[PDB]
């Protein structure tokens, strides 16, 4: 049975700096106030914040982050999300540094329902180099899904108002989750987005602290003080030329609240990665993010892959998580066996292809909400901003970027300004 859904989605984009938790919270309440006063404001059903939204990101040592960690149901990030959720009767999702009872540290995203109750806590699964500075653990459950009960957000197709409830299957992916494992795995594994497709996820939520490529990441540069000093001068000039302090922009809010301006489809060029034009998205990253969701994108060649059964072995052979992942540290050939083929195996995909269909996502819908922070840290690291909302429409009739019309760019913030974007998103699910 086809069910139409309408969700009001609000994304908050922040430039948090380490040691400014109280200031970032104040700016957050300032943004939310401005949002409610917008001419085309409507109450959000869900509000999504970035990775480490209140704390800053580039922690260099366990001792430096310890004053900012919290239990999943205590502390500034939880209390903020609970207050927001009660004031807007919505789901609120925020990234925060977590500590558990056993003194283990994670990079996490907590989820609070409209009643102010914490219904989920997701831990980052693929870690970035920075997490290794402070002993961050991998999520021992690997990628996870969870239900979100939305009240009065759905209707049958011939009905005229969104008066029915719906439980959507959701998944959170925190920044690096979208990348090849450790940047070492094959690009074409598309681990996170394959997982979402495999598990028929409908609402994909991504708190991020994702870099613009002007950032200094070359390891030899980072560990040669002379090369590093020279590199830092380059970034300093790039911020100064933009009329910004080195940490980037704070407190000047770009608001796109309830408008329907879509983001222009653009191929990545040798200029789309430049840190200029703070109110425009980084289209190098927008295109790359879209590419990392390849299994959700229409691609003509899948018909040949399926016809020739070219991916059957890849499909049967793929494991739930990378073999060396935390998942298996404590969790555990259908061809040459008398075990039957289970439903779950028939749900599995590689490159978007399943055992049963050339393109498993074909004819389906999914919504992607990406909340990326902006600003700069350590004089080396420039975050890409460009938070946005996307619809994968599952339609046929093959570019690997924003030119591909099976994805809809419902709206983005700029690469450099704090702010907020609200979009009403309409899509279908089947029940």
């Amino acid at each position: 049975t086809k069910l139409l859904v309408s969700l009001k989605v609000l994304v908050i984009q922040l430039n948090p700096q380490i040691g400014q938790v109280d200031q970032t919270i104040k700016r957050t309440w300032s943004i939310l106030d401005k949002v409610t006063k917008s001419a085309t404001y409507v109450k959000p059903d869900i509000i999504l914040f970035p990775e480490f939204a209140l704390t800053g990101y580039s922690f260099h040592a366990r001792k430096d982050i310890l004053p900012y960690v919290t239990k999943k149901d205590e502390g500034p990030s939880f209390e903020l999300a609970k207050s927001i959720s009660e004031k807007f009767q919505c789901y609120t999702i925020i990234g925060y540094p977590e500590e558990d009872d056993e003194q283990k540290l994670y990079n996490s995203a907590l989820v609070v329902n409209p009643q102010g109750g914490q219904i989920f806590n997701y831990r980052k699964t693929f870690l970035y180099d920075t997490e290794m500075n402070w002993d961050c653990e991998e999520n021992p459950e690997g990628f996870q899904t969870f239900p979100m009960d939305f009240s009065k957000c759905a209707k049958l197709s011939n009905e005229d108002s969104y008066n029915r409830d719906v439980t959507l299957k959701a998944s959170i992916g925190i920044s690096m989750d979208l990348s090849p494992y450790k940047f070492m795995a094959p690009f074409n594994h598309f681990e996170f987005s394959s997982f979402c497709v495999d598990n028929n996820v409908e609402l994909i939520l991504c708190p991020m602290a994702w870099l613009n490529s002007t950032s200094i990441t070359d390891k030899q540069t980072l560990h040669n003080n002379s090369l590093l000093e020279a590199a830092k001068n380059k970034i300093a000039f790039a911020l100064k030329e933009q009329g910004l302090p080195l940490a980037g922009s704070q407190g000047i809010y770009q608001l796109k609240i309830g408008d329907s301006q879509r983001t222009p489809r653009v191929p990545s060029d040798d200029s789309t990665s430049e840190y200029k034009d703070m109110d425009e998205p980084d289209m190098s990253n927008v295109n790359y993010w879209i590419l990392r969701f390849f299994p959700f994108l229409y691609f003509k060649l899948r018909i040949n892959w399926f016809k020739n059964s070219s991916l059957i072995e890849s499909i049967l052979g793929k494991t739930r998580m990378p073999l060396d992942h935390e998942y298996y540290k404590d969790k555990h050939d259908l061809l040459d066996s008398e075990e039957v083929i289970k439903d779950t195996v028939l749900e599995k995909t590689f490159l978007g292809t399943s055992l049963g269909q050339p393109w498993k996502f074909q004819g389906k819908n999914a919504i992607l909400v990406l909340a990326n922070r902006c600003g700069t840290e350590d004089g080396t690291t420039i975050f890409a901003g460009s938070s946005g909302i996307y619809k994968f429409n599952g339609k046929k009739p093959s570019s690997l970027d924003s030119l591909n019309e099976s994805v809809e760019l419902l709206g983005n913030l700029g690469k450099g300004l704090e702010g907020a974007i609200l979009r009403e998103v309409q899509f279908e699910v089947f029940r």
